[PDB]
């Protein structure tokens, strides 16, 4: 108990160095589904910690990563809905790469859970970037030349399978933005 504390104190400062402890210590099963569930439960542990572990390029790391997104319920949930969840999590790591190999293992899930809003998996991926695009748009000040939401319908015209998703989806999700940033954790 006061050696798990020890753990998470320690993943913390270091998530590879946190996890070697707990697994070594046998406080902590080394699977992908048993550190996932670890990472998804984030008990007493820090998000920016979490999102590094989630967002190394090893492939080990790379299957917890997908673990943890299957975790994630985004059943019934609109796709901002679904990415507030996601988003709240971790902590997005910096780097665009690795930004994009984890929105790629949220897309699949999203579709996974809502088949039939979107005709490919691709659509929900370019779609969700469009979504953190329009984030920074509308709430970062450095931005001054606002899109509106018939500029936001026009940018995302062509991506479902060459066509247009419907204008009340993309209102829906424009607007929930609009009036709610994403939170953004530490």
């Amino acid at each position: 108990n006061k050696q798990v504390a020890m753990g998470r104190k320690k993943f913390n400062m270091d998530p590879k160095k946190g996890i070697q402890f707990l697994i070594e210590n046998d406080l902590l099963k080394n699977t992908c589904e048993d550190i996932a569930q670890f990472l998804y439960k984030g008990e007493g542990l820090n998000k920016t910690a979490i999102g590094d572990y989630l967002g190394e390029r090893d492939e080990f790391n790379i299957q917890v990563l997908h673990a943890f997104v299957e975790l994630h319920e985004f059943t019934d949930l609109n796709l901002v809905q679904a990415l507030r969840q996601f988003l709240w999590s971790f902590r997005l790591p910096g780097e665009a790469q690795k930004i994009d190999r984890m929105m790629e293992a949220f897309a699949q899930r999203y579709c996974q859970c809502n088949n039939g809003v979107f005709q490919s998996t691709d659509t929900c991926y370019v779609l969700s970037f469009a979504i953190i695009m329009l984030n920074t748009s509308l709430h970062n000040p450095n931005v001054k030349d606002k899109p509106t939401v018939e500029r936001f319908i026009a940018m995302n015209r062509g991506i479902n399978d060459g066509g247009d998703l419907p204008e009340e989806l993309l209102r829906n999700l424009y607007e929930s933005i609009k009036n709610e940033p994403f939170k953004i954790p530490e």
